[PDB]
Order: structure tokens, then sequence, then C-alpha cells
DNA sequence: ATTATGACGCT
DNA sequence: AGCGTCAT
């Protein structure tokens, strides 16, 4: 009843760039604009591996993780842009720099949490309070929400998609009580007005389009963002959660798309997120642990408390390369040459990071995979990172991994290495 | 032969 | 610390 917390205390948005690496390449090369196109890494093996796909290309069935040769079967006119290669490996600097462009615009509106190269959470609670005091009880025009969908609407008592969007928005706005400055629905709506402005600023100042979700917490904002892509934003109200969750597969909620989600489905004999409401908090804790159980109990009612962390910069800077099948490294000189390549890219990125962001990494993490292990990482070892020097970094990494070499022979490396990974961590202000 | 990252939880 | 999970 009156004491039952409803998780409506915050306004949280999630801004995700549409087909991000494709947009970066389309900005640079106008011949790729408004075309089926994809971004690929490498080329010799099966035409390269697709990592981003324009919405035009998605209509043909092209997806991430597909080999370009196979994508070309589905979409013979598909256009491809390749990720840059430097020191023998994929170099993602262009996309990281474009990400910084977007993140700096977003930071003008509110403190953001960088969730990935192309996605940021926004805590809009304070900005909404401010804009509400400016509004002075003035209603919110549909003209201020030109790309907003209201999830669950229209309902009750119409052919095209834009008309449907507008019908739902008008139902939502007509149900609004603008007199109450603590109405959660009003707060979400003002949040959506702000996100429209943020998205317009991103597109004006970068050329990039994005989608967004607006709700009361990060999980619902992320889910909302996915409902109407591309180039649209979606408001998920607290009241929309029972219907939305009643047919929502558990795997669609962030953090439940892997083994934990599969165990929720198997142990409880359910399919949809809304079915979780029928279990007590103790029951869920008994199956999934104290933390997961409390989180599931609240999540399935639309409640989640994870804060938007004030963090615009990545906490680690890392360099990784796979050496698949027959390209696995089998000589000491090979291992040393590739460690040096990785370390040179890392030194370049670290030196730029130190100049831009007034910080220095203090720990170097070295990870490898050996042929045969089905795990991502076979071994992970840290050492001190005391100087930004690639030869020192690569010598140190070799020192911490050299004992994995089973080969009695000094020159050979056995079993061959199928992955190398260097990561700088534990930053301190400088 | 899916590749290149990145965040966070567990013990 | 080192490993595992999850995301994409
Ligand atoms: N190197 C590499 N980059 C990846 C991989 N998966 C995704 N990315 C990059 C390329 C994407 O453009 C970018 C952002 O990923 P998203 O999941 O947000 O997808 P994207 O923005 O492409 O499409 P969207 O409109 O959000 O569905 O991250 C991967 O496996 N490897
Ligand atoms: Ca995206
Ligand atoms: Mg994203």
């Amino acid at each position: 009843g009156p004491h039952m917390a409803t998780g409506q205390d915050r306004v949280v948005a999630l801004v995700d760039m549409d087909c991000f690496f494709v947009q970066v390449e389309q900005r640079q090369n106008p011949h790729l604009r408004n075309k089926p196109c994809a971004v690929v890494q490498y080329k010799s093996w099966k035409g390269g591996g697709i990592i981003a796909v324009s919405y035009e290309a998605r209509a043909f069935g092209v997806t991430r993780s597909m080999w370009a040769d196979d994508a070309k079967k589905l979409c013979p006119d598909l256009l491809l842009a390749q990720v840059r290669e430097s020191r023998g490996k994929a170099n993602l600097t262009k996309y990281r720099e474009a990400s910084v462009e977007v993140m700096e615009i977003m930071s003008r509106f509110a403190v953001i949490e960088r969730a990935s190269i192309d996605e940021a959470y926004v805590d809009l609670t304070s900005a909404v309070q401010e804009r509400l005091q400016k509004l002075q009880g003035q209603p919110i025009s549909a003209d201020l929400l030109p790309s907003t969908y209201i999830e669950g609407l229209p309902q009750g008592p119409t052919v095209q998609k834009e008309g449907m969007r507008k019908q739902g928005l008008f139902q939502w706005l007509d149900s609004l009580q603008i007199d109450n400055l603590t109405s959660p629905d009003l707060q979400l709506t003002v949040g959506a007005v702000i996100v429209e402005e943020m998205r317009a600023a991103i597109e004006r100042e970068t050329g990039f389009q994005c989608s967004a979700g607006i709700s009361h917490n990060k999980v619902l904002a992320k889910l909302a963002c996915g409902l109407n892509k591309p180039n649209r934003q979606t408001l998920v109200s607290h009241g929309s959660v029972p219907q939305l969750f009643s047919q929502m597969p558990i795997r669609k909620i962030r953090s439940l798309g892997g083994k934990l989600g599969a165990s929720v489905i198997e142990i409880l004999g359910i399919e949809y997120m809304g079915e979780l409401t029928q279990f007590t908090e103790s029951q869920l804790q008994s199956h999934f642990g104290e933390k997961n159980g409390s989180w599931l109990y609240a999540m399935c009612r639309g409640i989640e408390h994870d804060p938007v962390k004030p963090r615009q910069l990545p906490k680690t800077i890392g360099c990784s390369k796979n050496f698949p099948g027959k390209t696995a490294l089998a000589t000491r000189e090979q291992v040393q040459w590739w460690l040096l390549q990785l370390a040179q890219e890392l030194e370049e990125r670290l030196t730029k990071d130190r100049n831009d962001n007034d910080r220095v990494a203090t720990q170097l993490v070295v990870s490898i995979r050996v042929q045969g292990d089905k795990r991502l990482s076979s071994l992970r070892r840290c050492c001190a990172l005391t100087r930004y020097d690639a030869h020192k970094m690569s010598h140190d990494a070799f020192t911490v991994i050299k004992n994995c070499n089973t080969s009695g022979i000094q020159t050979e490396w056995s079993p061959p290495l199928t992955m190398l990974f260097l990561c700088a961590t534990k930053f301190s202000a400088s």
C-alpha cells in the first residue's frame, strides 16, 4: 500500500547510437550513406567478420558475427567498410574518438555513465526538476516529442507507423496531470523532452543518429531504448511494466541473457519476466543467491536501484588479438613480436590518455589463450606498469607468461598461443 | 576461424 | 589476485 516503494524516484535515460561503426564510416564516406552497408574486421578469411550493420542491410538478414562472403550471399549489393589495421591488428581508434565526440555532447545535459563505446546512461532527475520549475505548470506539447513512442499506447479505441506513434503520444499527454510536480509520469515526460534535445544536439553536432530509452532505472531505460530503433526514443512508464513484462522473454532483460537467465527459466519453469512476480523474495534468493534474488524480485516489478555512475571514461585500456587455427603462435620470436605490436598500440593509447585525461595506469594485465582451451582466457597475470614504454611492457608481459611454455626447447612455443591480450588498469590522477 | 574490447561478480 | 559471466 502506502509504504510499498515503487521505484519511481529517478528519471534515467539510455542513449545508444544506431549501428555506430557504420555511421562513423558513412559520415566519412558519403557514398555509403543510405545504403545497405556493414563494417568488417580483416578480409582474407571469408571476406572478414561483420561487426556492424546498417538498418538497410539488416532488412536482407545481414547480422553481426556473419562472414562478409555469407552476407554477400544474402545481400549482393552490400557495401563494406573495413576497420583500419595497424601493427598487424585491428585498430579501433576512429570509433573511440567518435565516441568521445558524442559523450562530450551528452555531458552538457547531465552526468553520464559510459556503458560502452556507443552507449551512455543519463541521470535526468535534477534536470527534470529544473525544467519543471521553468514550465510553471505549463502542459507539454506533442511538438516537443517528435520522435517519442509511449510503450503500451495507443490502447482501446491508424494505418501507418507515424500515425500510431502520434495516437499513443496523444493518449499519454491527455492522461497527464501537469499540476503535480512530483508526478512520476510527468517527470518521465519532461525527461523525454530533454532527451529529444540531447539527441538533436548529437545529430546536429556530429551527424550521428541514436535511439534512447527513458524510464525510472537503467534496466528499463535500456529495454525501452530497444523497442523502437532506429532514430527514435521510447518512454517506459512504471504503469506499462505489467503488460510489457507479461510476454517478455526473460533473456531480453540486461544480465539475464546467459546462464543465469537460462537457470531462472529451467528451475522455475517459466518463460516471461512477469511470471517472476509469483515467487517470494526468499524463494528467489534460495534459487539464485541473495543478491540476484533480491534483484529479480524487484526487477520483475519494474524496480531497480543501480546508480548511474559518474564515469565518462573507460576504466581500462586494452589491446587484444586472436591467432586462430593455423596462425597460432608457435615460436618464441613470434610471441615476442606480437607482444611488442600490442604493447606499441597500448603505449600510443596510454600516452594520449595521459595527456587528455590527467591520469596514469599502474597495473598491466597480460592474458593468453592456449590451443585447445575452450575458455576465452587460459591465463591472466598482472605486473606493475611503471613506465609507458612498449619494449618494457612487452618484456614484462613475456616474463609473466614465459612459464606457460611447455616446450622443452627454448625456441619453440607449445602449445601454440591463440590469443594475446594486454590491458592497462588501476588508474591514478597525475 | 567470431574478433576486439569493456564492465563487474565471485572467492 | 585470478577466474568467470555478460555484453556485442
Ligand atoms: N570489435 C568489435 N566491435 C563490436 C562488436 N560488437 C559490437 N561492436 C561495435 C560495433 C558496433 O557498431 C558498436 C556498438 O554496438 P551495438 O550493440 O550498440 O550495435 P550497433 O550500434 O552497431 O547497432 P544498434 O543500432 O545499436 O542495434 O560496437 C564485436 O564483437 N567486436
Ligand atoms: Ca548502438
Ligand atoms: Mg550499444
